């Protein structure tokens, strides 16, 4: 118990996080029909900020109303989102955690019901690289034109500055899980004939353009995250080695960190699920490309998070479903590693 | 799907899972080094605990290579009966039986931890004439003939373990003992052809590794435990280990078990869960030699995670099996795996 | 401060703590009921696990009083060697050795649980000729001359158990076996002086309890395991047990171990952590007899709470010690108490 | 600080002190020469007495090389079990176990000293055909095939002695026995290359030393017992010893044990405390070979003085350890040195 990296400060860009634990973005589908933050978020996120994560990335917030996953996703497309979003960042920061947010566009997977309300397509005019339905039941995606694509690119750009204006000091771009920019990367969803399809370089283009545009509007001090599905898991698709080329180019545009996810591009696919099953993607990127990486995927234990950080597999450990069932897990993880957690004075007698 | 409980192919054998018990001295052997009743309950219990492999404690290849007077020994062929019966009823529980061959070098001749743990003043040997610490006998610098005599003890000691049924041989080259002492320059400042350079410090250890490898058939994996770092500056570094592994890998060693420390006491170690995993990860990925992870591996999720990340091929468990012998069995059901329980205990799972 | 690991004084002995191993059949004895190598690893393992007391599985006092052909036996004097070594092997590990004397009655002569567990058609005995359930042999009602043989078989078993070093003897009168079947009216509709009234149905069991207390010296506590309820209508009630216990406390029984069920299968049981604790609780406070808690007691905090709450004096552990033999050792340190661990494992704690 | 109780480094060994037990026949072996229960208490007791080294009695390499029918033997491998158990019970008590390999030559085949001691008429061997004395069988001169027969019997006897764990082997070339008889001209009037000249008289003996040296590793010291003088006129004198010693020094022999007499009986010996020390002193200083002092050394102060004067490196005790087995332990306290005593005896010192 002479040491603990999980609760050693992590320096990204120009701020220092109290530890190496972050909350993975997780949609609560509790926003308004116009996408405003509601009372639910103002208890959900601030609770987990008191839970001790150094960083909270609140759920995927769509930069276009029809780029939303569900009708009740958070939004950042209108300047009337700032009041609700501004207070969200304020009540997260007050609780102790740095507030960061994920900018997203659901692409051909846009317009789904709530997971507990069915999760059935609603019939929106979804967009995407090529006109291939995500699966049976989904609207036939509309191949996006550069005019369109510039609108999305500028939706991510204005969406980011809107997030910064709200106080969010970390921005993650959703380029995973078969959503818009992930759809452009994996060949299971993009068989485009233009300069944004065919070759690997062409298919990484639009995505890499969005990354460039956002980098320009985010100051150096604030780290720019990018979440990517490191593999689609279906053959003739996005491979691990393809990601290292993609990761190389993002590190080279100035992106500060990677969040290594997987899957989502298609359904007829098998994923090797296990504790830390996506860690090999974070490890490969960090060591073979030199870009900071974030590990996620059934990370549920203090010792497991600490071990992959010790092993140099990642710089930041993101927690998802563990923080839904256990919001104050990070506080107890610190005490489970011989580290005194900086707990609120009202709770100091509870530790 | 858990990698922790998928068979692992090493040499010419298959282990029921990727969990092994790290070698751990019980200081309960006889004064002649024979297996006692203690081992015949200690080791078989942890094998029933579900480990794919049981690595028996450091067993001295020479009476003067023992840590304590009650260490296990393999220097006489009258050790075979007790050792064979131990390895036999290790198989009884399900786990592959393995043994660690060791020579305590300048750290030889200490009492038991609960009897003081203090040197007894043997004529210990070593690379250079430096006591391990205050109180320890000054080791006698070994001559070429002296170390070659050691090597034949490791070779015949290996030959003896095979005769007894041990299917895995690990050479203890870590923790400041004889062959570890030759590797680290903090205890080997020799002026001859066996000191100074890394190659000179690696010669005798690799000479023993090659000599033993020749008597161990390809099918049976030859392990090597090494202190991946002295932790003292200007000492054995991770990158020195990275050369040692490349050179061990070329000799036929099938897997490296990466530990650290032990060469000296005046030093700080960044102690934490899986703090030595970075050494296994570095060796496994940068040299291509199979590696075993050890060091505060206490949870099912972390063991599987370092395996998933490709940091190691085999997970070694130490102090966890002292307090929790049946941990591997309960770890499996905690990972969705049908434990491999005995029929008499299935009503308990 | 944990009382769970405070010494318990029973009769004339002191136990290192208030944790005991519940009797658990391994069905690994010989066809004559001799202790095998399994028992000599099973129990000695859990004794090192830190339980203050080990109650070995039900050992039949009559060959046809066995549950399985491979149950332990205490009917022949050739059991002493194996039984004596078991107690010797348990005491060395730290735990006091105790044994459960049993007669399976109408449930006697079943296969192994992992071999089908279906009857083998023995000439089982019992109070009344009622099958445990369909498929089972209907027991032959015993005569007074017949019953005296069993009474002397239990006295014989206790006298023999003492010779072997077992310092605590528990009489199995629960779970629908011979004496439990005599207690619950769902299996005892006898017309003579050993059926009908509660007193008549309690008669033969108390005769055995009395007869054994006589052969067992004062210093050694005599336990009795009872099915505190049968979960069956028109059967052994909670309050019937308090009358039965009030009588056993008069007879010299030093402690009651309260389980439940077993008399019949077609019944409801409220499964839950410590669901049988209320039966242990009721006996201790309303009668004044020491009681032992059993029934899904699996955590350190839970054991200490029921002892703190005064529901029992001893906590018996079953399936937890099959999956975690060393659980008591980790439970003490998980309660801020330094556990007395073997020196070989102190660096694992 | 007394030098008598300073560690002695001879070979690759370190002895707890400079006290050793001189070889002393008990004539208590079996008729086949196996170790008996007597030896398994005799020597281990004196090892507990604190001597750094135990040199076991004269052990015959040939049935007709025995002094008495009840001498120890090393000619058949069925002596090994008994010899191995002796060597370990000596080692367990604290002292290094050593053995004297011997051939009684023309003095072979005598009764026990307390049974008459009269010859039995064996076909004893020797250099020349001269009886040891009236009544003894006339020895048959050995041929080179005959002498090689013994030389290789001495060699395997050493290889056999090492195999049993004895870490010091002494070749008995004194007291008028086979190899001593070749040395003294009063018993060797041979006409060939093994009599007459000193070299010749030294030829066959040096051949055995060389042959044994080759099979004994450097780490184990090879001792040699010599009658430093026969005491008979015109016979083996001290200066014959210094010539003999210098050449053994070069074979690699690690130490000489200087005795005297035995070649013939009709001669007077200057009996006195340390009367044979002058031979040990002369050899150590004039030849440079380590030496062992023996001969009526009975006090702690006297032993320390001859060691201080550089008269010897090792002090051997004979009749003193028969009447006073624990003499060395009390000699340490008689010199202000804390003797490492068994813990059971610490309150007696
Ligand atoms: C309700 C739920 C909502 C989620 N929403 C998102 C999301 O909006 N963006 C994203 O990148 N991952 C999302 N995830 C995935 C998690 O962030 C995380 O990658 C996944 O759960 C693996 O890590 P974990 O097992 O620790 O949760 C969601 C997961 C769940 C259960
Ligand atoms: C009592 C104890 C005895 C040990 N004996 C040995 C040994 O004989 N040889 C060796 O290479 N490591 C030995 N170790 C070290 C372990 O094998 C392991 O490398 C170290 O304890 C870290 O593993 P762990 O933290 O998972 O237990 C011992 C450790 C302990 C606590
Ligand atoms: C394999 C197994 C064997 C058992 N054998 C016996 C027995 O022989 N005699 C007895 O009185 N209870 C026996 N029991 C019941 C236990 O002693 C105990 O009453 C039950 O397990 C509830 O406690 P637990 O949940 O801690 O295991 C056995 C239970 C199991 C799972
Ligand atoms: C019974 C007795 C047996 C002996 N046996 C041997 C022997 O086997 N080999 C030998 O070299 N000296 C033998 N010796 C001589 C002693 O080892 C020693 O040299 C001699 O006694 C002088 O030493 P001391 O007077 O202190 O005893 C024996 C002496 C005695 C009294
Ligand atoms: N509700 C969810 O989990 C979703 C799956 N992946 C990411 C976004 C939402
Ligand atoms: N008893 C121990 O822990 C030891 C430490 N290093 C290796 C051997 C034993
Ligand atoms: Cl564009
Ligand atoms: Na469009």
């Amino acid at each position: 118990s002479h040491m603990a990296l999980l609760f050693t400060p992590l320096e990204l860009g120009g701020l220092r996080l109290k530890n190496r634990l972050a909350m993975s973005p997780m949609c609560q589908y509790s926003a308004t029909l116009e996408g405003e933050v509601t009372d639910w978020h103002l208890l959900h996120y601030p609770t987990r900020a008191l839970g001790g994560v150094g960083l909270i990335l609140v759920e995927a917030t769509a930069v276009e109303p029809l780029g939303r996953i569900s009708p009740y996703d958070l939004g950042i497309w209108s300047e009337d989102h700032l009041p609700g979003l501004k207070e969200l960042a304020r009540r997260i920061r007050e609780a102790g955690a740095v507030p960061g947010i994920q900018l997203a566009h659901a692409g051909r997977k846009a317009g789904t019901a709530r997971p507990w309300e069915g999760g059935k397509p609603l019939g929106w005019r979804v967009v995407g690289p090529s006109p291939i339905p995500f699966d049976e039941g989904y609207p036939v995606p509309e191949p996006l034109d550069e005019a369109g694509m510039e609108r999305i690119l500028q939706a991510f750009v204005e969406g980011a500055r809107r997030a910064l204006r709200a106080g969010f000091q970390v921005i993650e771009l959703h380029m995973a899980h078969g959503y818009l920019l992930s759809s452009f990367l994996s060949p299971l969803s993009n068989q485009r004939t233009d300069a944004y399809g065919g070759s690997l370089e062409n298919r990484m283009r639009f995505p890499l353009q969005v990354a460039q545009a956002v980098r320009e509007v985010v100051p150096r001090e604030l780290p720019l995250f990018v979440r990517v599905s490191a593999t689609d898991w279906g053959e003739g698709g996005w491979s691990l080695e393809d990601t290292l080329a993609f990761a190389r180019r993002l590190k080279e545009l100035g992106v500060d960190l990677l969040d290594c996810s997987s899957g989502g591009v298609v359904l007829r696919v098998r994923i090797p699920l296990a504790p830390g099953f996506q860690v090999p993607f974070a490890d490969a990127v960090r060591k073979r490309v030199g870009l900071r990486t974030g590990a996620v995927g059934l990370i549920t234990t203090p010792e497991q998070a600490e071990t992959l950080l010790q092993a140099g597999s990642a710089d930041l450990v993101l927690l998802g479903r563990v923080l839904l069932r256990d919001p104050y897990f990070p506080l107890r993880a610190a005490k489970a590693l011989g580290v005194a957690p900086e707990v609120p004075p009202q709770y100091q007698r509870g530790f």
